[PDB]
């Protein structure tokens, strides 16, 4: 049980706040 490399990329993350 290992599947978060992408968890990485939390810069997409602050942009849901770039639009709301």
């Amino acid at each position: 049980k290992l599947k978060l490399f992408k968890k990485i990329g939390i810069g997409k993350f602050l942009h849901s706040a770039k639009k709301f």
